[PDB]
Formats: C-alpha cells, structure tokens, sequence
C-alpha cells in the first residue's frame, strides 16, 4: 500500500503522512512536543471548530470557544471514496490494512479529491 | 491539573492542548482525518526536519526529504521548570483517561514559537 | 453491526469483544493494567509462539523464548465468510469512534478455540 | 528501562509485557485475532467485572452482565508504587518514558508487589 496513518490518543482521528510542502496556513495552534528533547518540531493547526480535535479541545480548554476567531466550518475536506464485501474500511480514504501495528491505506491520500486552505 | 496532552502513535510526541489563537505559520502540512467523515478541520504543520514528526515522515515517504525546504532546526522548544531520561519537558505528567494531564499550564512555561 | 474490535498497539491484532464465558486455558499470562488503579481484572493468555502477541513479546523480553513451553502453533483461528492483503479474517470492518466494528457477530463465523 | 506496555484502543488500559509462564486461568475469554492470518494466538481473560475492559465489554455486549459468573472483584492487583517533582507517572507501575512511541517503564513489573489468580 501507500499512505500511512498515525492514530492520535483520545480522539477518533489520524495524522495522514501525505505532505503538502511549503504551505502557509492560519488558525489556532497546538504545540507538538518531542518528549525526549522538548523541541517543538510541529504544530497542530485548527482551521474551523467542527471535528473530533475541536470537540476534545473545547473540553480541555473551555475559554477557547469564546476566544477563537475560527469559522464553524471552513470547507476543507477529502471526498470519501465510494463503497465496493470483505474489506477494512476507513471512511475518508477507503481500504486499510495493519502492518506490524501501523495503519496503511491502499491509496495515496494526495490522489483523492480533497480541498485545503491553500487550494 | 491544567494542561492535557494527546500522544501521537509511533512517535515520542504529544499534542499540548494549549491553544495559541489565530497565528500564521509556514511548513509541510499533513491532514488530520476523522474516522467518521471526510471533513478536515485541522492539519499538522512541520516546522523543521529534526522533530519526531519529521523523522517518522521520512521513513514513511522517502521522497519528501528532497522536496522539503524546512531547516534542520527551528528554535521552537519548551523549557521545563527549575536520571534525565525519566524527566519531561513540561514537568510532572500523569496518564489518565486515555491521555496525559500535567500539573502546570503549558502557557506558564518558557516556550519559543515561530510567532516569538 | 454486531461485533466490536479493539486494536492493540504495536501489533496487527484486535480484541474481539465476543465473550466465551467461564472457560479455562493454559499459557503465558500478561497483566492488563488500568491507568487509574493497580487493580487487575484481566490478563492476556498467549497460547502459541507464532501469534503477533508472542512475536512482540520476544522482541521486548529476549529470555522468554527459552522459558515458555508453548507450541509454535495451536490450531486456534477464525475463518472468514464465503487482493488478499486487503481482506479481513472476519469480513467487513469499519473504523468508528476509536475502535473497529464489523458486520457480523463473531460467534457466527467458523472459529476453533482451545475449548473446541 | 525494563518493562514495555501496549495501549489497547478504546480503553484506558495497557498490556504489560511481563510474562508469567505456563499458568492456568479461568474466566470470560475474548479472542485476539491476528489480522493478516486469522490465527488466534492469544485470548483476553477477564477474571472479575470491575475494570476498564469490563466496562467497555458491558457496553459492547449487554447480555454479558447477565450471562457471566465472574465475581465483581476477584482481588488481583499490583500495589501502586509510592510517589517521589518532574516525572511521567503511570499509577500502577510508576515512572515511564516514551521510546520511539513505545511506553517503557523504569521497573520490571514482576518485581512490584502484585497478586494474581495463580498466587
Ligand atoms: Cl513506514
Ligand atoms: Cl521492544
């Protein structure tokens, strides 16, 4: 398969390892800490208020609802593939398998019809 | 305690739920997907090549090293408060309810970010 | 759907929430711990050395291979219903709400267990 | 460090890779499927009805409450280590760290004061 996905604890979400290089983006930023160094090599950037991460954050941080300037929806998406059975299905990207624990998708994410802030 | 942290599978990295509102940054973007929908409301922005996220990406996508324009290091980091393997960059943290909670508000620590 | 499945970190293995009540088995026991308490109410029982759990254990505990008395294989397995990389041993499964749910009741499939 | 721990999806629980060899044990058994083969190389065995796994199972399987013969508590445990600060703490076993994503404990589990069905 191609694209790999990293589950995030405490939310029904995954980091898709399909990079879009050298883009600029605006929103509410959550630091990602490297635990062994304390370096911050990456940030989670929320661009609207609907999603599992938004829900979790509202619960973790009750002022954020009132402080944020984000839209409720900003429009970004991937178009979920059509159904084919006997498969392992993840709605936004389709067929999956487990490889020594890691989530691997059959398709490359970059190749589904998606829209992001830089489009 | 005052700050919650979500571990990311496959890396020694946590999402600090300590918002910095309406900032702009540049880097390599990874969609965060929800299992239930194609709607995307968040991305991971990598800002250097030495972070654990960068490192996991290279293993997964061998060609990304050639295309990225990120520096090896950006001076973004968090400093803990006033043997070393077992310490944390933010101070005391505890596993609870599927996540981690720490004893301090992240915002109270010394932290440098791209908007500094 | 009728059966829920919990992935186990680091292995291509799932816990089928399809109980078989009051059975007795023999094998190598691993405590399952809750983050909030020292109370233990469940264990993983390995029953062979070729399962993914066995394999992860060897990497973590090099001396356990010499001490275990388990066979290489026990004929416990599940058969799916009436290209091959993308299939599942139980049929259709979907990611939902942090776990997996399948379209069948596990108990309805052909399965051999130590109590067979 | 020594003992390694495997988070289980959907519950605040972990498999402790500290084996107790060739023991016999009774209870309600959940198969553990190898996804790439369909082999069942291991079973989860519940020995009482209190715990995060019991809770999740009650929600997944509402007949189980009425069908099970387990006690509410069977007594098994590990004695949580005493507190020392700046550490990463997991109540039942103490100091932890992350190693390329994996949970590693400072102690060997087998060396805390614990009790199990075979004791
Ligand atoms: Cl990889
Ligand atoms: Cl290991």
């Amino acid at each position: 398969g191609l694209t790999r996905y990293l589950p995030i604890s405490g939310v029904s979400s995954v980091v898709a390892l399909s990079p879009y290089v050298n883009k600029t983006i605006t929103g509410d930023c959550l630091p990602i800490l490297d635990m062994e160094t304390g370096n911050i090599g990456a940030y989670v950037v929320l661009v609207d208020q609907t999603g599992n991460m938004a829900t979790r954050l509202r619960a973790a941080v009750p002022g954020w609802s009132r402080r944020t300037l984000l839209p409720e929806t900003a429009g970004n998406h991937v178009t979920p593939p059509e159904y084919p059975w006997n498969s392992l299905w993840m709605t936004p990207v389709g067929n999956m398998l487990f490889d020594q624990g890691t989530l691997v998708g059959a398709l490359d994410f970059r190749s589904l019809r998606s829209r992001h802030p830089w489009s």
